[PDB]
């Protein structure tokens, strides 16, 4: 049997892509992953994840990983939740082994709603298993998971390299905070690297226009 994770990063930042990422192992090569200890991975540093990213990838049948800028995310039709029950099939569908079962971090609150509509959305026949905090429970879950911060944590990176430091992305981060609100006092107006509809912005831009004097 093949076996399917999949997880996501970069649900609430304000700056960034979101990542989905789906990886399909097979039954024997289950056990390498807790060889890996992949469910022990949320306090690695982003280099140490980097090389157990690399270790995993060596042990899947095969992965996708799709990763939606603020442009797409921004312009989606429906609601994120929707947004992201379309994507986990969209990268789902796109692998080219076929997992037998699903794994699958569950986004909705409701937990049996998500394996519903996730299932439906998709175009092959397989059991979707769907729980909160997936990835704490089924490694397959947890190596998808590692996927996507990975390369969610990569794409900031590349965003440094091109706007200085911008923070992780998310609203409660000092740095992401200031980086905004400085932008859009310099240029009134925010950065093509952030979400149009994310709360956070309104509120930062009326803060600014608050202050001038």
């Amino acid at each position: 049997m093949k076996i399917a994770g999949i997880d996501e990063a970069g649900r609430g930042p304000v700056i960034g892509p979101m990542v989905i990422a789906a990886v399909v192992v097979d039954e024997n090569s289950l056990p390498k992953l807790e060889e890996l200890k992949v469910r022990d991975s949320k306090k690695l540093t982003p280099k140490r994840r980097e090389k157990l990213f690399n270790e995993i990838l060596g042990v899947l049948d095969d992965y996708v990983i799709l990763e939606l800028p603020p442009d797409v995310i921004g312009s989606r039709e429906g609601t994120l939740n929707e947004f992201e029950v379309e994507n986990f099939a969209k990268a789902l569908n796109s692998l080219k082994v076929k997992p037998d079962v699903i794994y699958a971090d569950a986004a909705d609150v409701d937990e049996e709603r998500f394996a519903r509509e996730l299932g439906e959305r998709l175009n092959f026949e397989a059991e979707v298993v769907a729980k909160h905090k997936a990835d704490d429970i089924f490694p397959v879950v947890s190596a998808a998971s590692i996927l996507a911060k990975v390369t969610r944590d990569r794409a900031v990176e590349k965003l440094k390299e091109e706007y200085g430091e911008i923070g992780s992305g998310y609203p409660s981060d000092p740095r992401t905070r200031a980086f905004l609100e400085n932008y859009y006092r310099e240029h009134g107006e925010f950065p093509p690297i952030v979400r149009k509809g994310w709360k956070t912005l309104k509120k930062i831009a009326e803060k600014v226009e608050s202050e001038k004097k």
